[PDB]
């Protein structure tokens, strides 16, 4: 096999191993209320990108998202993350089609996207926090021709 699983058939231990290099839950992605002033996001989003992108050193991969991993790494695109399997995405993210922006004493979070959970890989979840329990239209609005909801 080598390089072909369930990580867009990169799973492997190859990919996995020069995937697991970090997390992508360093860098919040386009919370819109909360993130409007800086922005200052694609830094670690960019390098991180691009890691996974090395995570495919077949041979100079890994030393590209290396580099763009320090580029990043500056100063406020480092130290902020959890163990792993995680990636910053609220608010005005294009992928959950549900209307809820957590922001503060605006906290109402609406992400849709998967539920994948790989280890200082990718990692989407469907969850939207809103005082209401049950939900109007549906419970889990993913757009995915083989998929139904979720």
């Amino acid at each position: 096999g080598s390089l072909t699983g369930a990580l867009a058939m990169r799973l492997n231990d190859e990919d996995l191993d020069f995937l697991t290099k970090w997390t992508d839950f360093k860098c919040f992605v386009s919370a819109s209320n909360m993130r409007n002033a800086a922005g200052q996001f694609i830094e670690a989003a960019y390098a991180k990108a691009l890691r996974i992108e090395l995570a495919q050193l077949v041979q100079v991969d890994k030393v590209r998202g290396t580099l763009a991993k320090l580029e990043a790494f500056a100063d406020t695109v480092a130290p902020q993350l959890s163990p792993g399997d995680i990636v910053v995405a609220l608010g005005h993210t294009p992928v959950g089609g549900i209307f809820d922006l957590k922001v503060g004493s605006t906290k109402h979070t609406l992400q849709a996207i998967e539920t994948r959970v790989l280890a200082g890989s990718k990692m989407t979840v469907a969850r939207v926090v809103d005082p209401t329990p049950t939900p109007p239209p549906a419970p889990v609005p993913i757009p995915l021709p083989p998929k139904v909801l979720e």
